[PDB]
């Protein structure tokens, strides 16, 4: 599926960016174009609310305490029913992927890099099995870009 693997070029990219602090120079899929306009957006909204709200995202991390795949595992189950309750909106989403990178970053320092695509791939689980439609709707990724727009 197509907006799964888009969302998770996006999601897995800015995840892992935040995490090592170097761009991905690997060649996109088509949308290319889109996600590169999306990654921009996420290193402006997603690096301000980690700012803007990180003591909220340091106490969501702690009691957490995501450390290995199985904990990842584990939450997505739970994390699928959360994220299906109440509103959606694109500050509802930018913030889940907000929330990835903080952990992403967070598994950097305890030499858990390899737990950041299983991490990339969940939030995109979780992400597209739930707002599929809303995100159809909304018109995916331009929508986000769109949204955002300065
Ligand atoms: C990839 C994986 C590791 C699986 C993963 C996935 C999701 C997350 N979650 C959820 C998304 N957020 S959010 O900040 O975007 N948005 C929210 C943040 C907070 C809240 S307030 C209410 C939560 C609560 O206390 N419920 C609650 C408390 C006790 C019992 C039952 C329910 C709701 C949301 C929201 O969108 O529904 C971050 C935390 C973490 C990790
Ligand atoms: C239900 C619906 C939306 C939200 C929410 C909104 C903004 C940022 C993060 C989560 C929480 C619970």
């Amino acid at each position: 599926d197509e907006l799964y693997r888009q969302s998770l070029e996006i999601i897995s990219r800015y995840l892992r960016e935040q995490a090592t602090g170097a761009k991905d120079t690997k060649p996109m899929g088509r949308s290319g174009a889109t996600s590169r306009k999306a990654l921009e957006t996420l290193r402006r909204v997603g690096d301000g609310v980690q700012r803007n709200h990180e003591t909220a995202f340091q106490g969501m991390l702690r009691k957490l305490d995501i450390k290995n795949e199985d904990d990842v595992k584990s939450l997505s189950r739970v994390m699928i029913h959360v994220f299906s309750d109440g509103v959606t909106n694109w500050g509802r989403i930018v913030t889940l992927i907000s929330f990835g990178a903080f952990v992403a970053k967070h598994l950097k320092t305890i030499n858990q890099e390899s737990c950041i695509e299983p991490l990339a791939e969940s939030i995109t689980d979780v992400l597209v099995r739930t707002k599929r439609d809303w995100l159809v709707k909304q018109r995916g990724w331009d929508g986000f870009v769109e949204f955002f727009h300065v």
